[PDB]
């Protein structure tokens, strides 16, 4: 129960995809080696069952097949993102242009735009170039902040003429707490036994994430925007955090776990600063942003893509002991998905995901009340799904649960609109089954079915109940 | 310790690989399917992982492949021509696939090209879905004169530049897992399957037999002549070693072999089945008529021999159980050999020695060749491939091994070849990829081929 | 003055070039960053007229490369593989780049094709950015082990076809220039440079050895029975003549060439460094393990030796001034030999037999080749291409410098290979392009490769 009529003449509807997870081709056609390659290389035991996006769902030699899958499901715009380390091979200037590279983009481009489907440009999904995460230490150096700024500037140069709507980074929360906290994902630091340090790391990460967002956000406002006439935005994340019980322990626990997985980000886009909530707890490991940096930050994105999954219940914690100083602890909230046993919601596969529809609802609805966007996307929305091997293609697409889990949550972003908060699209995560970063390929979150040994491509029940939806 | 010198001049030195196992494009060059496609795609909870030959892809990178044999140095490479890729449809109505034929020519001529001996195994168990479908596949008297055309075919298409046949890799297995452990392709009469294991294995084998026959006589009639090549059969068994010295384990012994070895051998040397089958098996082992019986003495030009592993035996309605034999690894709880990845090899390396003195012993037989020899090894992901490569205990497997074909030669018997099972990792039947049985690792995924240490060894070894 | 017969039957004639200097096509067909594209791209202040080896082409242009090769009439040419190009990420990891292997392949068997013998180094100072970065490149002993994998790839996958290895050209050079000078990639040790010069170029030519170690015996073990081919080591030293007869000089020559050459030498003779190194450096140089000093001794199957010039020599923290030894070119300003366009190298023929002998008397070594000889000449421009080729200079300077080869055998010393350094004209490392080598002219432009009068000396010459 839920219809096209019921949103915008104008909200569009989408799916997504990114370049390490999809491309593949990691050594082909000229390619630099991204951190992601590296990590899953030299760290295969970090996976869980030791893959790699080597060739991942090989969408670099399949594009204008996958694009007709695209049209044949009605998608009105598709989220890719340019791997950084494909055009910029060496990761800064001098190690020079990939020019096999720029052509794909480019004839991906132009076949989405071929086909009637809006082209759609993260421009940073944590495949960074190796080649910087090596010189400089990569976001842990302010050296990225301007290298990225001329990534960017390249890229709103080399393709911007035809595509309208940019994303500078892709939930840079996950980059920087899996990352440089749980040392779970590229580069892997953090986390026990591993090289980091979880107390300090994370906030450096993102305090650079941010300051290269503003030198990317303002390269474009200012020598693009005029003429390409589009839109730059950074996509974030967060779980909702639903109270507990309705103690005020509770109440104020909600609020420190937004602030220091959304807050973090968003508020300095706001106010220029921190969440108090993160200042307090966090002091001096918490760096400082300069008086411009605070003025130039405020306001500055053109719109909030927001990733949205599930929600946990919250609740302050209070242990002390074999606490180390880390960014996992320093919000100090236990999270949970037990009520009185009850679970929040319907438990998927992988033990974390767990359907709460309403959570989405109420975490936009939040994102008005506390960070008053103008312009707001859910860009990621997806069910996970096991890779049962050993039951017929003929089963594996009939993803009723997948169908029902878009439908109940277009249901709650349906009432977000209705309630005054500007959402304008949905995107379906992800398109195609793809490679799930450190869980590799042992589940599958798209509507359409690939086969990673063949890489053949067949509809999931989802898919087209997709595409009957898009056409009210 | 152990060099090529050993080894008579004129030993030859190689490794193989098979169709499905290897080749993958099940369905590009318009190839039919075979039982162990449609086994591997109705049936994929009966494959230890899911996976299928669907995809190593030799079909693609046989050029490739080339090289890397010619790199290790091999002498000879063992492969297999899949029935299904030159005659779709299984019998010859439904026609011959240029495409397929097209393949293997440049494919044997590849080899010579680079100074490789190519040797043709006709049948490894992708028989043609059509023909399984159509009468029962091996299970039907139809078999025998469709494989008869087949391997006429063959002869003659390519005949003219390889000199070594196989009429039928491991039937054993082929009937035992397929008809009987319904295990393997087509997958019946094993517990809940659709076959019957009291009959199906016997009719099957002695089909095979009956094939076998009318393959070879096709060729010494009239292509041996010119092509001046040689047809065998080759067959595998573990050795069995009995328990205690007591005669309930000298006689089972006795039973385990004829039941896995003599089942094959016998009618091709009295031209009747091992007198322990008959008193066994009775009735539901057919028979062979008068002429068959003569045709089939001696009928062989040479049998290969697949070793892998041996087991203690002891004394103990279907094939399983027929041969009233108890199998055990363990003496007293002490393994026969070290106990490889799988659980079933151990490495023993004198069950070789022994199984080959048998068969001269008990079925004096003319020319032998040790076709295929080699150690499982864990596909373990999550280890670089630095290390993988690093296959010391193959090496160590394959200098033991040849330590005791060596033993075997110089004690009269007559071995012309060994045969690394398998050049290449490739897909392992009904365990799919979970493990490697090669001296050249295959990514899986990537399909890219990088050389183990175990083919650096034979490469060094092969050049005495 | 002197002609081919002059020479031993079995001499080869030959020259080189070297992948970085040559190839081009830095960033196509999937080729890894070496520290040279680096140092080149990111400091390129520090290349005297700001270049870069991105693109002379021999990578596209090889058919034609070989054309000329074998009009000039070369016995063998020696060129390098780019580490960075068969792995792109250094390590086995990163993986293999097929289109890499495939142009090493093709134009192996070009030169075969042409009748050229190839001739193998596999370090030329690019070493592939991704392992300099990770653990600091020959700065760790992670380095040798990974070292040994591309050797041992490489053996493996052309080595079939090529009969002289050689591990690494110049490591002296490499690595005084390198850490020492910052002049050279990655360009540290010098002044407001990144490394420390007492130290870093000690524990790098350590190291060196310690990787052309297991290099040379991964072959020896694992190739040599098969490919027969020969594994070395190509060094280079300046020689060395005492300024004036006394003793302050005579021991001043001593520690010169221990410091260069012996740097080395000793350690693949004795096991140890020049006891002149061992005084001086005390703690600051680094000791080789029980087993290492042994397995290091004559570990190698013959010396290449690169002569340049000769310097006077005398007596005066950081390896340049750690061989107390001030040198200079002027007797009684008088020079040594002519002045060539560089300001440091100088005509000194006979230095090449003074220096040969030497190492003959000093290191008694087996077989030895001068594997790179030849004179600089300046980069004209502004001058007809009409011009620029009639180097009689150059002619000249091989002609004089076989001389001494030849005088050199003829008094003991097993020299078995002239090689003219270059065979066409190339990026001349931090002098970029304004300065030339070859006996083919190439217009670093238009990439257009015209035959310099000394190419045809040498043709007539390699033909007695
Ligand atoms: C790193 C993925 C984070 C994920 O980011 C997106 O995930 C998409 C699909 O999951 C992916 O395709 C896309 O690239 C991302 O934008 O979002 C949230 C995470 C965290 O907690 C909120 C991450 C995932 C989360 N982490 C905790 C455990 C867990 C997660 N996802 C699953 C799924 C199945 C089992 C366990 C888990
Ligand atoms: C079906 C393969 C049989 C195998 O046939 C050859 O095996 C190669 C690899 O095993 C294969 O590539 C080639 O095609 C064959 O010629 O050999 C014999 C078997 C057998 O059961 O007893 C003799 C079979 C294997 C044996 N079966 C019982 C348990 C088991 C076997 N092999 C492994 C390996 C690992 C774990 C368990 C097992
Ligand atoms: C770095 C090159 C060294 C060179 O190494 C070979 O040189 C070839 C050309 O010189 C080159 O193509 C090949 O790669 C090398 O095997 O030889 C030795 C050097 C040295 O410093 O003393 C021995 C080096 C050169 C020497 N360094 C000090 C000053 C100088 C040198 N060569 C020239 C040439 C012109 C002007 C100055 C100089």
């Amino acid at each position: 129960v839920v219809h096209r009529r019921d949103f915008p003449q104008d909200f569009i509807f989408g799916a997504g995809g990114s370049a390490y997870q999809c491309e593949g081709a990691y050594n082909e056609g000229n390619r630099g080696p991204s951190i992601w390659d590296t990590f899953t290389q030299r760290s295969p035991a970090k996976i869980s069952d030791g893959s790699n996006g080597n060739q991942a769902i090989n969408c670099y030699h399949m594009y204008k097949e996958d694009i007709k899958i695209m049209k044949q499901t009605g998608l009105e715009s598709y989220r890719f993102s340019i791997s950084w380390s494909r055009v910029l091979p060496g990761g800064r200037l001098a190690a020079g242009v990939n020019k096999d590279g720029v052509k794909f983009y480019h004839d991906f481009i132009d076949e989405l735009l071929a086909n009637g489907i809006k082209p759609s440009v993260t421009l940073f999904h944590w495949d960074l170039p190796q080649a910087l995460e090596d010189e400089y230490g990569g976001f842990l150096s302010h050296r990225i902040v301007d290298d990225f700024c001329e990534y960017a500037e390249f890229c709103f140069w080399e393709f911007g003429d035809k595509i309208k709507y940019w994303t500078t980074f892709n939930e840079p929360h996950t980059f920087a707490v899996n990352g440089y906290a749980l040392g779970e994902f590229a580069p892997g630091r953090g986390g026990k036994g591993d090289e980091g340090d979880p107390a300090i790391e994370p906030y450096v990460v993102t305090h650079n994430i941010l300051l290269a967002h503003k030198a990317a956000v303002e390269e474009y406002r200012n020598k693009f925007q005029k003429c390409q006439e589009g839109e730059i935005g950074i996509v974030l994340n967060s779980m909702w955090m639903e109270p507990l019980s309705d103690v005020q322990a509770d109440i104020d626990a909600q609020k420190r776990a937004l602030d220091f997985m959304l807050g973090w980000f968003l508020e300095p886009l706001t106010t220029g600063d921190y969440p108090k909530s993160m200042r307090e707890l966090v002091k001096g490991r918490l760096p400082k942003f300069s008086a411009d940096d605070s003025e130039k930050l405020k306001g500055c994105y053109d719109f909030i893509g927001m990733n949205y999954y599930t929600a946990t219940y919250v609740t302050n914690a209070v242990k002390s002991n074999s606490e180390k100083l880390s960014y996992e602890t320093d919000d100090q909230v236990t999270k949970t998905f037990e009520r009185n046993q009850k679970p929040i919601g319907h438990a998927l596969y992988g033990g974390w995901q767990h359907v709460v529809p309403w959570g989405l609802y109420k975490l936009l609805v939040y994102t008005k009340e506390t960070y008053h966007v103008p312009v707001l996307y859910v860009t990621e929305s997806g069910m996970v799904e096991e890779n049962k091997t050993k039951i017929l293609l003929s089963e594996a697409r009939r993803d009723a649960e997948r169908t029902d889990y878009h439908q109940k949550h277009l249901a709650s972003v349906r009432d977000a609109i209705d309630d005054g908060v500007n959402v304008k699209g949905y995107f379906v995560w992800s398109f195609f089954d793809n490679f799930e970063w450190n869980l590799g390929y042992i589940c599958r979150y798209g509507i359409i079915h690939v086969d990673y040994k063949s890489f053949e491509r067949y509809p999931k029940e989802s898919a087209i109940w997709y595409k009957n939806f898009i056409a009210g």
